[PDB]
């Protein structure tokens, strides 16, 4: 159960529904549903998790 590092673990059949690859800085492969990505950031494939955002080091912190 390490192959998708989530705490919110929808876990379906397994391989029944659709993934999306949260690149940001960590590259880790989530279920749609496990992580609850709105149909236009998954349209666009556009999905940085939490740890991604806060360790994106901005120009203001
Ligand atoms: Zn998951
Ligand atoms: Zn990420």
């Amino acid at each position: 159960s390490h192959m998708c590092p989530a705490v919110s673990c929808l876990q379906p059949e397994g391989d029944e529904v659709d993934w999306v690859q949260c690149d940001g800085s960590c590259n880790q492969w989530f279920h749609q549903v496990c992580v609850g990505v709105s149909p236009e950031m998954a349209e666009k494939e556009d999905y940085i998790c939490v740890r991604c955002t806060v360790k994106d080091a901005p120009s203001r912190k």
